[PDB]
């Protein structure tokens, strides 16, 4: 939700920031033309709310000197003024409606563009495995080692499910444990478990409604919706409260399993539910832009210690996401892709998600709230992490080499082989 | 699904152990009636067929010795052998209408009962603690400690949902970790991890389908359920499927989140989502009985690793659920409730949901396909292990020890303290 207060004391820039989007500029004029008409109601309200007290202390005066037409004007101007009430409901309904809807302002430092070709590479770490065969794709591996089950899981849930076998749902709950060791233990996050159905207000709250609804799996009868991704529960945590004096930064972490209607046929890549290892952030807005660096930092850390070759870019104007004001994307280096394929998406949400859902904070008693800023951060996506894995530690034989910093979390197990 | 033999060779035997249940044992004369009008139309097509054989060869005999009459009858027969076979149709789907509705038949040493109060106790593990100070009851302690947090998920999913925050997220981790790993290398289970949504023909595979449709969170636009157990998509994994020869035992284990729309105010005994690990067993008919005792004495492994002082009953006949032929509960010490509180269910379903979701095997590659046994058994239920840890580890200034074997699971940690 952004500030209205922006398309009044900078309609430019606003309307520069949602043409850079690919997006519509002209809605800062349907905007600013309502909020025009809803001055003038509030207006002539305050006019008709002062012939009123002129009116009453006329009427208390007739009434004490010794109406029949300042008792009419009363009523009509009573009327009116309820009239006018309703249409301002209706006008602010209108605005919100529109406002709602429209993405979070781009950064000044978010490159122009018009599709991820335009992204910027901004850092590459590690060299892609120089492979003396030719390499096995994941979904080849999975089945061959028996880690995963496809064909089983369309059977019960439709395409794009999947089973999790013997070491293939090992290595998933592994590189959960792993992720979320890291988070906790190295870089102050705190662990959560989050619902995974959540209601309507919880979903706006984070902006995937109203703009979204297709994207996700809704539950009619009770109103619930199955979380695309902990950052929904995680960031919604603190909505409609005051977050106390002291506490800000509020770090968590916390794997989810995460559901998308799907609205890449082959293997781990895009599935209707996956694992994800969150992480979310609730800073003072001074505070954000350096909490982006370090959550990103975060999340390349994992990629780092599984000696996983990925690179790091900022989403330009036309890729970035509805909620994000900067993203930051970490591709990693798959085989079968034979390039970078997006394995985590980091960003700063700014003031966006916290209008939305009333998330404010206070940094003293005395204070007046302000708004927080949240962050949000895949540290990262598990079964990308699992492709990543079965493909760049992949052997000639089919087999494929735990990596070392999973070996503890996989009960000392160093390879992943095929069937007894 | 129940076998359509049985009413025809034991309708007595149906009969006693529908009533047994406390259901209506006059289905199965309603089931017989409509069996015998089956019989009768199939014996009148064969007739219509075999006077149909009879017409054609006069019409062929005719045609070479040079219908109208033959030609006529002949149609006559075609119309009717077309009406009865859509008669056939709907009979058969309505006699599978009846018979998908009724639970599966109890085994014989299944005790009669009428509530949870004549469940038969078999044992008894451990002695309640005794208390040198007032226990808490766990909403109490995990709300003072920080485990959880039942306000803020009402806020986001409405009430009885939870968040499980810091150690409390850590040890429901720990707790899935533990309980998997043991399944897996002390009791011979494979590790999996399955889709949380699936398909009606899925849900009608193990028994939730027609009859608790209410008890399910639906998503209307793909057809999709939540699942309310893993033992749904684990058992429905060899749906409409022949298990080879030498398969035969297939055991399963993992965790799921579980959902459950629940058509006990304060706590995690009853959530509409919670953590479970769960054990599937896929048996020869004459290796399914063992099979329930070693699955009953696997779950009980964990509350006695866990120091949980526990009993084992047998559900009576009243309060067998509708899959089951035969079901151990263990019911755990609860301070809170100054009594023992069902912590897992082990249930062995026979051939019940086999027929259901045509789970077959076959002994060599020329036997003819058998239908398998199910069963099912909670390895636990991960939030009323949780519930009873803290009431019966708590301490007496309101801290929670962590049981021993949960230790190397918690990092080393050995108790869980107050906020910082
Ligand atoms: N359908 C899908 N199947 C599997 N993984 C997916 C799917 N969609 C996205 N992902 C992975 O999940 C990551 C996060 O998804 S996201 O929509 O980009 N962003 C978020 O969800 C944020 N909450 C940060 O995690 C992606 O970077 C990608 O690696
Ligand atoms: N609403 C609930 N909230 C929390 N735990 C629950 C809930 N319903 C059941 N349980 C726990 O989950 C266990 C298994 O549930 S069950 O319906 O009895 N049986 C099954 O689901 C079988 N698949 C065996 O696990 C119960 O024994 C109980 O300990
Ligand atoms: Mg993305
Ligand atoms: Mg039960």
């Amino acid at each position: 939700m952004l500030d209205i207060r922006l398309f009044r004391n900078e309609p430019d820039t606003v309307k520069s920031k949602i043409e850079l989007r690919g997006d519509d500029p002209k809605v800062v004029d349907e905007i600013l033309e309502l909020d025009e008409q809803r001055r003038k109601l509030i207006s002539a309200t305050e006019e008709m709310k002062a012939r009123r007290n002129k009116v009453s202390e006329e009427i208390a005066l007739k009434k004490r000197n010794k109406a029949d037409d300042v008792i009419a004007e009363m009523r009509t101007l009573g009327d009116d003024i309820k009239e006018k009430d309703s249409q301002l409901n209706e006008i602010d309904n209108k605005m919100t409606g529109i406002l709602c809807r429209i993405p979070n302002l781009i950064s000044d430092d978010v490159p122009q563009g018009e599709s991820d070709e335009d992204n910027v590479e901004v850092k590459k770490w590690g060299t892609p495995r120089e492979f003396s065969f030719e390499p096995k794709a994941h979904w080849d591996i999975v089945e061959e080692l028996k880690m995963a089950d496809f064909d089983r899981a369309a059977k019960v849930s439709g395409a794009r499910f999947v089973y999790l076998t013997n070491e293939g749902a090992q290595l998933e709950r592994a590189l959960m444990n792993y992720m979320i060791t890291k988070h906790t233990t190295q870089h102050g996050y705190t662990e959560m478990m989050v619902p995974q159905l959540v209601n309507a207000d919880t979903m706006y709250g984070t902006g995937q409604l109203p703009k979204f609804e297709e994207d996700l799996f809704k539950v009619e009868k009770e109103g619930l919706y199955t979380i695309p991704t902990a950052e929904v529960p995680l960031t919604n945590f603190y909505r409609n409260e005051i977050i106390q004096p002291g506490v800000l930064p509020e770090k968590f972490t916390g794997q989810s399993a995460c559901f998308r209607s799907e609205a890449d046929t082959r293997g781990l890549i895009r599935l209707h539910q996956f694992d994800k290892v969150e992480m979310v952030r609730f800073e003072q807005p001074e505070d954000s832009w350096n909490a982006l660096e370090e959550m990103t930092t975060n999340a390349e850390a994992i990629l780092e210690e599984l000696g996983l070759p990925y690179r790091r870019v900022i989403l330009c104007t036309g890729d970035i996401g509805f909620s994000a004001s900067k993203t930051y994307d970490l591709e990693v280096w798959l085989p079968s892709y034979n390039d970078y394929k997006e394995i985590s998406s980091c960003s700063n949400c700014t003031d966006f998600q916290a209008r939305r859902a009333n998330i404010r904070f206070k940094r003293d008693k005395a204070a007046k709230p302000e708004l927080a800023h949240t962050l949000n951060g895949s540290g990262l996506a598990v079964g990308r992490t699992f492709a990543a894995i079965v493909e760049n530690y992949q052997n000639e034989d089919g087999t494929v080499t735990i990596p070392e910093a999973l070996v503890p979390f996989m009960g000392g197990k160093t390879q992943i082989s095929k069937p007894v």
